[PDB]
DNA sequence: CTAGGGTCCTAGGACCC
DNA sequence: GGGTCCTAGGACCCT
């Protein structure tokens, strides 16, 4: 009963998008993120770029101080989404049991595919072939007997490569295999289980679950299982987005009412164009608005709320810049609306 | 020197039984 | 006191 799983990661994807675009682009460091002007970060950088130590989610100015030289692009998200599509069409050749989880990756379900006489790794070979043909960008994939070691898997042999892991190979995997690497477990969850002494899954083996439940509730369920390769989650292709947000950081902070309504009148129209893609109708479960203030602290305040209404935004808007400021600048403002549940 | 797009989990009181 | 809704906050994911 061993499935076969493969996850299909594109490589540096926006700066690899920019670079088939403009092949000037291709050996200086590159990066799309906001200006340091703008307050922005890195979303990423080319391999010239990280070779200087650039890195999704940096600081931008932090990414110029590492490298000077570093172009900074706006990005095009029309021409990623539109590889994304692409990608997508090209994995519906071999499965319909595709589960994206954003543009450039999926997990597929290839245990009943007939394609590479049931080969996952050919399969998962002549995906990133087609890939490369037809759009000029490479991928790199992971091939495994479950989803999160499928995904660990698709970045040990990036960028245009792949790796696979059986069976048999899964107990000396997971023996060294450090915690902060499954999907789920991020910095401060490492930093606590390093804390107690537990760094990787072999570490984890060696604990009690009922010590784990009551010290991390079902999080730690997750970590005993997965520390023993233990992934039964399904590829799972229906879901359904569930909100829709728009929110910006400004590049001073604001004081006054007055500048927080005028980002807001700003804001709505790109909300309801993009909540009118996919609910013409403007019909909605909840909305809400959201501050960040000068020391980082953000809140949110949202409500049941039928259909998309800019002054009631701004009305909740002025009720959290009065009740939860407290005299604190503030950085970024947003909008947000949660989707009807079927 | 700290984005913008999201998902999922937790937790207290309201409400219902 | 157990479900379930409402709401707020936070860790985490992607580029
Ligand atoms: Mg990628
Ligand atoms: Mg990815």
């Amino acid at each position: 009963g061993s499935r076969k799983i493969i996850h299909v990661d594109m490589d540096c994807f926006f700066a690899a998008v920019e670079m088939r675009d403009n092949p000037a682009l291709r050996d200086i460091p590159i990066a799309i993120g906001g200006s340091r002007e703008r307050r922005g970060v890195i979303s990423t950088a080319n391999y010239p770029a990280r070779k200087f130590g650039v890195r999704s989610a940096m600081p931008t100015g932090m990414a110029l101080k590492l490298c000077p030289h570093l172009t900074l692009l706006p990005g095009r998200f029309d021409a990623y989404k539109e590889a994304s599509n692409h990608i997508r069409e090209i994995f519906s050749r071999y499965t319909s049991r595709i589960e994206p989880l954003s543009l450039d990756e999926a997990y597929l379900d290839v245990t009943d595919s007939v394609h590479c006489h049931g080969s996952a790794t050919l399969i998962a070979q002549e995906i990133r072939q087609t890939i490369f043909n037809e759009l000029q960008l490479t991928a790199s994939a992971g091939v495994a007997p479950v989803k999160f070691l499928a995904k660990i898997a698709s970045d040990m042999n990036k960028p245009n490569g792949q790796f696979v892991i059986t069976p048999a190979e899964v107990p000396a995997f997971l023996q060294t295999l450090p915690l902060a690497k499954i999907p789920g477990v991020g910095k401060v969850s490492a930093a606590k289980l390093e804390a107690m002494g537990l760094r990787t899954c072999g570490d984890v083996q060696k604990c009690d679950l009922v010590m784990l439940l009551k010290r991390f509730g079902k999080f730690g369920r997750i970590l005993w299982e997965r520390s023993q390769g233990i992934d039964e989650r399904d590829v799972n292709s229906e879901r359904l987005r569930k909100s829709v947000g728009v929110e910006r950081t400004m590049a001073e902070d604001i004081h006054h009412w007055s500048e927080c309504e005028a980002i807001i009148e700003r804001l709505y129209p790109e909300l309801e164009r993009r909540l009118a893609k996919v609910k013409p109708d403007l019909l909605i479960a909840r909305q809400g608005v959201k501050l960040k203030f000068d020391d980082f602290q953000q809140t949110t305040q949202e409500h049941v709320w039928p259909r998309l209404n800019k002054a009631d935004l701004i009305a909740t808007a002025r009720k959290t810049w009065d009740e939860r400021r407290g005299g604190r600048g503030v950085r970024l403002v947003g909008l947000h609306v949660t989707l009807l549940d079927p």
